[PDB]
């Protein structure tokens, strides 16, 4: 089979990517930071689709050595064709008060892990000589700021820039690199008038685009940030309800 | 369900019609050029067990020419998907371009999509079941050509209309996006492009199909660029 | 003296660009599509700064022939160094109901005028061989939509595209082409909580940037859309007034 | 006088910002991470304009403690009205071979410094209650990649995001936050549409404009000064 690895997987977007790719016949790897039972839970659901599931701890508290877990996971699965760098929870902190270690921790978890995992995956894809795909889950805040989450905004921008740089630098290896940039996604209702579509997105509505990016139809798409946001990016003071 | 491709061609238009026919959409086609290509596409659509209906929609006769889309919607019974396909690129140096040439490029490249989108959106509102409008633009929605100022300006216009329709039609659950191709190989190495080849028509049509899927229900107001890395390239590349 | 021409001038941004450029030593041309008396008042104020002012009518209801008034104005000023294509009033019309003639009229007034004026100015700049500047007044709606003004949004996008295309195509002539994209401008503090800076902009706050774009300091700037908007573009659904 | 401080100053854009703001009558603070002699040359030229010049080392190899040099510089000048976070040199490393230490060094020098300096300046501006300006010198690579400088590209994007976040978060204090994004600056070229490198004064001139009252409605933007670099696609 092709092999897809979802890094920093969670019960939301990351789990939904794992399951939809398992249903497409990919063997799946999962990395986890602290939530081993959630990773084991997803792995059991993946195995129910008749593909392989392998998990490993990738400790974002112990970079860069901690990232060598992905090498071991690739060795166990035999190859890698797809890396999906899933986004962790949003950490907020007021700009004026934010401790330097909190600024650094948000970059460590939200960019540095994706950097190290992307480099390991890309080195394996070059070794195989069969191309590959790297898909970074970012946010609308790759593009437009939060008013109370400056580190989170800056790190999403950083992962956007890394996405473009990897796309250009790795294109020669036929490694396609893109971001999927979610808006406000419900992780299980009243209308949400602040969003043009007037609801939160579903995890499936992000994972579906990841699946398309893993299809042969996506073979001309690289260097892009594909925004799935219910119109969040269209909102401005002439729309925003008072 | 019904998908209509306006200003269809033997490239992206045909491949959208065929992939949507295979998802079980009845197909409408309008043509401004290559009627025989539209008829060939309709014959191949019918081989997939769905309906194919075609009309001329003459972009040299706007606005009255656009009423052909009302006739096509009447014949197919409804519309769920509109794909506004893009015509050929016309180049013309800026300093000496005739005003009529400038206006003709806006007529063909945005006025047609405007009128088709209004007719489709009215029908989708009447149905009450939402809909999808997909505008085929260009990388030149975003970045210029050095010798095609009218084409560039009209692609940008269609990108702005995409955003405006997306926001204005959103409470009717009509999702509006652009697919922005780079250099595509059509019936009608490239070291300059990072992937070092032209795109295939199926690599545009594939994304149009995804935008017609339930998985795309949260996607609106966007311009999805399918360009082999064209947008990444600069004088440092 | 260098010459700056402000096309489709008004008592707002266009007037303030004329007055601030007169104060930087530019002879001024003004074209008017509306408000003839305002154009004459601007001219009288410009001449107080010790430079020339010339005005013509340029009727956007008579394109293309009406644009030839700009050739007469350039002749009368002897040269052109700067063209400022000023933006007219925004027209709102619902998308589903909009008449096709309404759609086309917005493109005529908001893109086609700037196209023909830019061609005439660029031809003269090329013949002079001394470079030039074309500055298009667009809008934040070059970039983000209105909810009820699809034609205005599309036409501002079009003028943004034309800005980039002219910048690339005219670069060998050292003709620098940019857009200044205003937000909500008064034509005050804490009166507008929907905007992050909590007020409308002043005409001076647009014209000041136009003045900078006409300075030698701006000689490396081309192809850009410089947004002056009190943070309008930042006001996503998570902005709290 | 109003006070402008140039952080991570150099003999190019940083010096020219200091000189052109001194001409407008700003007292000047200079921090240096490299080229101490250049910071002293800048100060010498600044005082010719009849304003104060104060210099400190701000060591980006010693963060976060090193950033407290900016608190000392503000104390010496009495206030701050303008912070210009100047950009250091571009560092390249191939993506597949890049060490984690190289990635981290580039984020330390190209983002973390600007973050800590911006926080210190913004706190002072809030304490004063008189508004202020923060101007980040980024790059065209805030927007478009290098093909062989992925860390530099990511870090410039990061600083672009921080610029937007600070613009929105600090707006109630009337602290205006923008980036100036240079192309290729000299400190004929047929790869660049205008066929030359930019001059340091063609960047500093825009920074001076952003420090004027006419710029009082500009916040959250990245103003690209690049000779058309961004327009040059595979069709140029
Ligand atoms: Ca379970
Ligand atoms: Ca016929
Ligand atoms: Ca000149
Ligand atoms: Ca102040």
């Amino acid at each position: 089979a092709q092999v897809a690895i979802i890094t920093a997987s969670d019960s939301g977007i990351g789990k939904e990517c794992a399951l939809l790719l398992a249903q497409q016949g990919f063997d799946i790897g999962i990395t986890w930071h602290s939530d081993e039972e959630g990773a084991k839970d997803t792995a059991r659901e993946v195995v129910s689709h008749g593909v392989r599931a392998e998990i490993v701890q990738l400790d974002l508290g112990n970079l860069p050595e901690g990232a060598l877990a992905l090498e071991k996971l690739i060795q166990r699965l035999g190859r890698i064709d797809v890396l999906v760098n899933n986004a962790g929870a949003m950490t907020k902190a007021p700009f004026l008060d934010m401790a330097f270690d909190e600024w650094r921790k948000i970059f460590t978890v939200d960019v540095d892990g994706a950097f190290l995992c992307s480099q390991i995956a890309a080195r394996q894809m070059v070794k195989q000589g069969q191309g590959g795909r790297i898909i970074n889950i970012t946010s609308v805040h790759e593009h437009t700021p939060l008013p109370d989450a400056s580190a989170y905004t800056a790190a999403k921008h950083a992962l956007g820039g890394l996405t473009k740089a990897m796309a250009l630098e790795l294109v020669r290896h036929k490694i396609l690199v893109n971001a999927v940039a979610p808006g406000a996604i419900a992780t299980p209702p009243d209308a949400e008038p602040s969003i043009p579509l007037r609801r939160f997105g579903a995890t499936h509505e992000i994972a579906s685009l990841v699946v398309w990016l893993c299809s042969e139809g996506a073979n001309y798409t690289t260097g892009q940030s594909l925004i799935v946001d219910g119109g969040f990016m269209l909102a401005n003071p002439q729309f925003n309800p008072e």
